[PDB]
């Protein structure tokens, strides 16, 4: 009921996101087994909801009226989320209270295993009183190889509301982008090999060819696991050594049942054959078509909201003139779409339901489970963050297109 510092010790860390640091059991308690706990980070960049906030989730009120961040959250999934993806595939989570104390010992605990810049950004934060507990998809419900992909945007903008100078956005995807501006940043080693645009576009050897490059540059978008330890993919990781891509192969044997040195393009099919049979990202790819007019478009519909005089336009006569009740829609489902468009998927795997994956090359029948997880509510605040964002994104690529 209140987790404690000696139960610190019994969790052990699994990675983390932006918003939360995740932790996996490893005593013995039939209440924790296979679950994960997930922690939120007191960001030092940065009650439950600001005045703005409260008026544009208005028409769900037990999200308005929740006691905390945790709460909030367990919320948003439920409440929002679940009726949109489905409950088979998304799990909401339950409220747990922890001590100050056990949240100081756990960021303590778990310090040398963040990367530096992680802590440098943020710590968790000491002051919540509760915490969220999650099935852990890395177990099944025999050994288990598990894969989690975070997939981003997988479609381009059409929006009337894109400047004349901003075309490129219509032809070359987000991603692709902002690795240009993250490369200058010094925030990855090389470009990814990888393009939402085949993963989300429904052709079943585009979504093999996505598999490959996650394989092959990893960074945050790909990670697998055996049994829940880590075996490929990192924060950001670089690109797949023959160090790496031994030491993974190796992991593989007795699971996948080929030769060896030829197990890890068995499995890069085993993965593709799943994501591409569950059909499991067209849906997540509707949710995120809730972006219908770009950031470009979306950011006039913000500034009525809050009710300010717009500076984006300066001194569309189009948008401003929607009743106040649709801006809000708008609003708000541009906020739901990036909740989508940030979330990760992973797919667990076992030995053999009507859902399964054949290995033509060994005659091997896999078991499959997709869970969409890493859903976060985002502030209506950063409204203003993606729009300068997504300039510095685009005015950064014309620039490197204008160097021709
Ligand atoms: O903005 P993006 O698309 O770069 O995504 C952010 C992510 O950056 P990425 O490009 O995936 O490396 C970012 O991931 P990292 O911090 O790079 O691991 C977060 O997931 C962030 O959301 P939040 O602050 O955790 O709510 C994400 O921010 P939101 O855009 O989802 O607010
Ligand atoms: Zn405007």
């Amino acid at each position: 009921m209140i987790l404690e510092e000696k139960d610190a010790s019994d969790w052990i860390y699994r990675g983390e996101g932006g918003a939360n640091l995740v932790l996996a059991y490893a005593g013995s308690s039939p209440l924790f087994v296979g679950k994960v706990i997930r922690i939120q980070k007191a960001r030092r960049n940065d009650s439950v909801l600001t005045s703005d906030e409260q008026h544009l989730w208005r028409e769900n009120n037990e999200l308005i009226s929740s006691p905390n961040k945790e709460v909030l959250e367990q919320r948003y999934v439920q409440n929002v989320i679940i009726p949109l993806l489905g409950p088979k595939h998304v799990d909401a989570g339950v409220r747990v209270s922890v001590s100050k104390e056990f949240l100081e010992c756990v960021d303590k605990k778990v310090t040398k295993q963040r990367p530096l810049w992680r802590v440098n950004a943020a710590n968790v934060d000491t002051s919540h009183d509760s915490a969220l507990i999650l099935n852990d998809h890395s177990l099944f419900s025999g050994d288990c190889i598990s894969v989690e992909i975070k997939p981003k945007c997988g479609f381009l903008p059409t929006s009337r509301f894109i400047g004349k100078e901003n075309m490129l956005k219509t032809s070359v995807s987000r991603f692709k982008m902002h690795q240009l501006l993250k490369l200058e940043y010094i925030e990855i080693s090389e470009e990814s090999e990888y393009d939402p645009l085949d993963l989300f576009s429904g052709s079943k050897e585009r979504v093999l060819e996505a598999i490959k490059a996650l394989y092959s540059t990893p960074q945050n978008n790909f990670r697998v696991f055996l049994n829940g330890s880590l075996i490929l993919g990192g924060e950001s990781t670089g690109r797949t050594s023959p160090e790496i891509g031994y030491a993974f192969e190796d992991a593989l044997k007795g699971f996948i049942q080929s030769e060896d040195g030829h197990r890890t393009e068995c499995f890069l099919q085993l993965v593709s054959d799943a994501v591409y049979g569950s059909g499991v990202l067209d849906r997540l790819l509707e949710i995120q078509k809730l972006d219908k007019l770009d950031i470009e478009g979306a950011i006039h519909c913000y500034y009525d909201i809050i009710n300010q005089p717009c500076p984006i336009c300066k001194e569309e006569l189009s948008l401003h003139a929607l009743p106040l009740d649709e801006s809000l829609k708008i609003v708000k489902e541009y906020l739901i779409a990036a909740t989508a468009k940030d979330c990760s998927i992973m797919i667990s795997f076992q030995s053999r339901s009507g859902d399964y994956v054949s290995l033509k090359p060994t005659n091997q029948t896999f078991d499959y489970k997709v869970h969409f997880i890493d859903l976060s509510l985002k502030p209506l605040k950063r409204m203003e963050s993606y729009y300068k964002l997504d300039k510095k994104i685009i005015s950064f690529y014309n620039r490197k297109q204008k160097a021709e």
